[PDB]
């Protein structure tokens, strides 16, 4: 990922989303698009980005349904041009395998979300997260998401999935996570608001990378 | 809910979705719309349904993000005209409260999904589900979703949330659940494929209600 930095583009206005992404394109090669933007502007926004900016697109859809519905969601998402989709592991192995099957059919990738970054993740997810990660290894998942806000957890995740798996991490900036500390364990950081709500998104992104390189 | 029967409209084609929903409208007053249809045809499909059919719309979006993103998802969903949204409880209380706050602002309702109906739900969700339901009671949630495929679980859910809460239940038909058994505990059943993949959806729906009335 260019500069180890993935933009979380959660503005809900196409014009704002396009402005900010264009302003920071020199600093990233991947954009994470989620439901705030897609449910406001349509799934066609994925192909517009991917084309306009040349970027890869991770669809952060947190897929969390039964297997049959998960396959439909994944196939709609890959048809729209996403390169990868983020899947919850808490629904269990059949639900994840459904996503993996569609990704295999369509030449795309699944990222498994194993522990979330917000405080409420401590209630139920955290106690299951090591076992969710192990499930992912046993299913052949190679791409994972874990929390910048808890680097000790992020370290344990890395220790379960090994060095060859790819690990991305949200919660940097607005949620309190630190770029350099997170990159001790994650391959790339996800950053949303610290960039897209900045008075100068490009300067915000540049400053983060100046940190990353200094690693 | 008319006839205690909610249609899960997971066809991915607007013309097919409209045909089937129109054919069974005499039997239901609520349609559950999810990501298979919305991510194929756009969020505008909600207002088209709600208007064309006069029905209420439950958005089965399984909202499962951090609090800030959950508020955005909910506000986009209610702006599109949904009457209610289904929220996962596994992300914890802050994530649920975010949804409740937007629902309060916009005069809408939240349904809390506490145990899922598919086999993989046994791995992580089931062991947390009673505590997820209790969390919902403590947050003031009045509307719940639990599994037709496990009526003993559905009974335990009902025992936690009490008789005055509203409980709907998927997994009837294709996943193996039974209408009459489920309605011992749930107020309404959700049915998708057994209706929408039938050679005669209206006859399928009529037959289910003939069962329900016979209760
Ligand atoms: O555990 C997770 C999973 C995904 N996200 C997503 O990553 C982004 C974080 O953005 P921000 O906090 O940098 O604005 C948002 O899209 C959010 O939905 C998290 O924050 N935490
Ligand atoms: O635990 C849950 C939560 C929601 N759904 C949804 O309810 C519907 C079940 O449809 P069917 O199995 O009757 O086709 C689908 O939309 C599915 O995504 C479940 O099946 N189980």
């Amino acid at each position: 990922v260019m500069n180890r930095l993935i933009l979380a583009m959660d503005l809900m206005n196409r014009d704002d989303a396009l402005r900010v992404t264009g302003e920071v394109r020199e600093y990233i090669d991947t954009v994470k698009i989620g439901y705030p933007l897609v449910l406001s502007e349509g799934m066609d926004i994925i192909a517009e980005f991917r084309k306009r900016f040349g970027c890869r697109i991770i669809a952060d859809f947190k897929v969390a349904d039964i297997p049959e519905t998960n396959e439909k969601i994944c196939r709609a998402t890959f048809k729209a041009g996403a390169d990868a989709i983020i899947v919850h592991g808490f629904p269990g192995a059949d639900s994840v395998r459904a996503c993996l099957n569609v990704a295999e059919e369509m030449g795309r990738e699944v990222f498994l979300l194993t522990e979330m970054s917000h405080p409420g993740a401590e209630m139920f997810i955290q106690g299951a997260a090591d076992e969710i990660a192990r499930m992912g290894v046993d299913l052949g998942v190679k791409n994972y998401v874990g929390p910048s806000t808890r680097p000790e957890r992020l370290s344990r995740l890395r220790e379960i999935i090994g060095q060859d798996s790819f690990l991305i991490s949200p919660g940097v900036g607005a949620q309190g996570g630190d770029p350099g500390e997170t990159l001790r364990f994650a391959d790339a950081i996800i950053v949303g608001r610290s960039i897209y709500l900045a008075d100068n998104p490009a300067a915000a992104a540049a400053g983060i990378i100046e940190s990353i390189k200094d690693l």
